[PDB]
């Protein structure tokens, strides 16, 4: 499975191994993300908790709590100093990380908010709903800007490209959707020729290339510029669930993903191969990140396991 990098590195695997678990969260664990920072990482969960712990050392740091209802996303300001929180209580939380402290509740949205993102200039956040629309809000007011009808059935996943000018979204009706921020308007519908619902979607960190998981076991590479799809990923269990899926770009090129069977699964992103399948968790694994700077994933597993892992890699 080996990767071609640089000279005397033609072929790299990474080797990721477990260091640290974290643990305290009372119920399923739903997202984790690392502080554009890479200092810190938060997560959270259906307990109703965000929780934010070291990058490094995943040393428990703070407790934030004022949701209602169950957590099933999280996303950082471009600066690591804002939090905003997707919550069954119909609602999205912004947080001053310092203090810990509500800054706005994002009120508008008729049914669960299951994901959100801040774009990259920070000003504006992004969210998906239950209620199958996705919605744009000010960051400062909590004035909801646009409510696009994206789609017809609840919407899995939502993300700014590089400069904050497209969004991506992803649904269970098997579509995934391209929106131009600035009108509110579809620019591409992608789909293949299967129509299974669509779990996850994100731009890779370049915004030329879209991720997408579909409930039919399968992880897709799609350019965006052309509608093509150009690589597919399975050997991994996703029929259920929404897992999250990152690129990794601190070492070699790859994608990693949870998987149904406990597993984290990573693949060399040119050649399709699994090249590291990574152990520790004994139930279902939802989410994953990527560290901004150094080859550190955490993982996040669900309610009969109830823990984050973070696993450290040479490449």
């Amino acid at each position: 499975g080996g990767q071609q990098m640089g000279r005397g590195s033609e072929f790299v695997k990474p080797n990721y191994a477990l260091k640290f678990t974290l643990a305290g969260h009372t119920k399923a664990v739903s997202s984790v993300k690392f502080s554009p920072n890479g200092e810190w990482l938060a997560s959270s969960s259906a307990d109703k908790l965000i929780k934010i712990w070291g990058a490094y050392d995943g040393k428990f740091e703070k407790t934030i709590s004022g949701h209602k209802l169950g957590i099933s996303d999280v996303a950082w300001s471009s600066d690591s100093n804002l939090l905003v929180s997707a919550s069954d209580d119909k609602t999205l939380k912004i947080w001053d990380v310092s203090s810990g402290k509500c800054l706005k509740t994002l009120k508008g949205h008729s049914n669960y908010v299951f994901c959100c993102n801040f774009n990259p200039q920070s000003n504006l956040i992004v969210s998906g709903s239950f209620d199958e629309s996705v919605r744009i809000w000010d960051v400062k007011t909590g004035k909801c800007l646009k409510t696009l009808p994206a789609h017809s059935d609840p919407v899995s996943a939502v993300h700014f490209n590089r400069d904050g000018s497209l969004i991506v979204s992803s649904s269970y009706d098997g579509l995934c959707r391209i929106w131009d921020t600035a009108s509110g308007q579809c620019l591409k519908t992608l789909i293949d020729d299967d129509n299974p619902p669509v779990s996850f979607v994100k731009f890779s960190p370049n915004g030329k290339y879209i991720l997408a998981a579909t409930l039919d076991n399968t992880l897709k590479l799609w350019d965006y510029s052309k509608g093509k799809c150009l690589k597919t990923y399975t050997g991994h269990k996703n029929e259920k669930y929404c897992i999250f899926a990152n690129f990794s770009v601190t070492g070699g090129k790859w994608i990693v993903s949870g998987s149904e069977d406990n597993l984290v699964y990573i693949w060399n992103l040119q050649t399709k191969e699994i090249v590291q399948k990574l152990q520790g968790h004994t139930d279902v694994v939802i989410s994953t990140a990527c560290h901004p700077t150094e080859n550190i994933i955490a993982s996040a597993a669900l309610e009969n396991d109830k823990t984050i892992k973070l696993y450290k890699s040479d490449c």
